[PDB]
């Protein structure tokens, strides 16, 4: 079996000529020659079978991803294993090569408008689909938007998603939650466990943000920091936001807060497109209910040169498994990651 940098990475005899690219959320991907389509792929190595949460992130991206056909969202081409259960040790996942992520842009390119727009574009006609599937993805960030030579835009890494559930997304004040810091709606820090679509409507929001200054826009350092950055710019909501808020604990800490102005977009970003301001207010409202969703903030003018509803598919059924593998162990796990990758062993 071949080596990469002190590392099995057995994926031939297809798969040849493995160059290290780096590393993802976790483990190794390569780049490979895949023998049969002539075409560079790459390729990552997924060791779950040892930790339960591990099992249930590796099984919803498969499930999910071989569930979905979209253009912006990244497809799994190829999955390798052992042929048996008890020879089963890593999943390598096949996945088309791109070129690089947003998150690498936006560290080292400026972008302009065309591209803003192009990727905003992008971004959102994927989520369409994925919301139209009864999903939420739920850690949208530069890093999980891939981009090939000529900047087409997929989203990847569904481990985190949902099946949307809003009638049970009501929870306590700083309830503990696993998605990225920086894209995290106030709700989560508030009152809302990330069971609605507006949760990723938000963390397109500051991508936005985040591609007009290459900065993020909201740096929180911990937990709470992050509802002080959003509250810094978007200053101190409206007495019917927080009407909204039933829960005591969280209601009660933000009318402690002395009072705080709204940052104008147009100070924040002296350079953006009038248009792209307006979408990233509606985008990043404090009131999730208030909040933009998917199909108009495609419909909004700063998109006017895309937007093509008849060309923005979305998916042929809702996705059925509502979450259910929550109190399913490891061997289970296993058994159900053998199953759904079946299909990709000789006949
Ligand atoms: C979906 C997130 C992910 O897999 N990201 C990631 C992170 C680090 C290394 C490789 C990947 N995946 C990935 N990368 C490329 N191409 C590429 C080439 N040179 C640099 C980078 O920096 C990230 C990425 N193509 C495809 C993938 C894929 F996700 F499909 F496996």
């Amino acid at each position: 079996p071949e080596m990469v940098r002190g590392q099995v990475f057995d994926v031939g005899p297809r798969y040849t000529n493995l160059s290290y690219i780096g590393e993802g959320a976790y483990g190794m991907v390569c780049s490979a020659y895949d023998n049969v389509n002539k075409v560079r792929v790459a390729i990552k190595k997924i060791s779950p079978f040892e930790h339960q949460t591990y099992c249930q992130r590796t099984l919803r991206e498969i499930k999910i991803l071989l569930r979905f056909r979209h253009e912006n969202i990244i497809g799994i081409n190829d999955i390798i294993r052992a042929p048996t259960i008890e020879q089963m040790k890593d999943v390598y996942i096949v996945q088309d090569l791109m070129e690089t992520d947003l998150y690498k842009l936006l560290k080292t390119q400026h972008l302009s408008n065309d591209h803003i727009c192009y990727f905003l574009y992008q971004i959102l006609r994927g989520l369409k689909y994925i919301h139209s599937a009864n999903v939420l993805h739920r850690d949208l960030k530069p890093s999980n938007l891939l981009l090939n030579t000529t900047c087409d835009l997929k989203i990847c890494d569904f481990g985190l998603a949902r099946v949307a559930d809003p009638d049970h997304d009501h929870t306590g004040f700083l309830t503990e939650y696993v998605a990225t810091r920086w894209y995290r709606a106030p709700e989560i820090m508030l009152n809302s466990k990330g069971y609605t679509k507006s949760i990723d409507i938000w963390s397109v929001g500051c991508i936005l943000a985040e591609m007009l200054s290459n900065r993020p826009i909201f740096p929180g350092k911990h937990y709470l920091d992050q509802l002080n950055h959003i509250l810094g710019i978007l200053g101190s909501p409206s007495q019917e936001d927080l009407n909204c808020i039933i829960n005591l604990k969280a209601r009660n800490y933000l009318l402690s807060l002395p009072h705080k102005n709204k940052v104008p977009w147009n100070r924040l970003f002296p350079n953006a497109d009038s248009k792209a301001l307006d979408l990233l207010d509606k985008m990043l409202t404090f009131n999730p209910h208030k909040r933009i969703e998917v199909e108009q903030a495609l419909a909004h003018p700063y998109l006017e040169q895309y937007y093509d509803p008849s060309d923005e598919p979305i998916a042929e059924a809702p996705f059925k498994f509502d979450m259910e593998l929550d109190d399913l162990p490891k061997e289970k796990l296993k058994e159900l990651i053998f199953e759904e990758t079946a299909r990709f062993q000789p006949g």
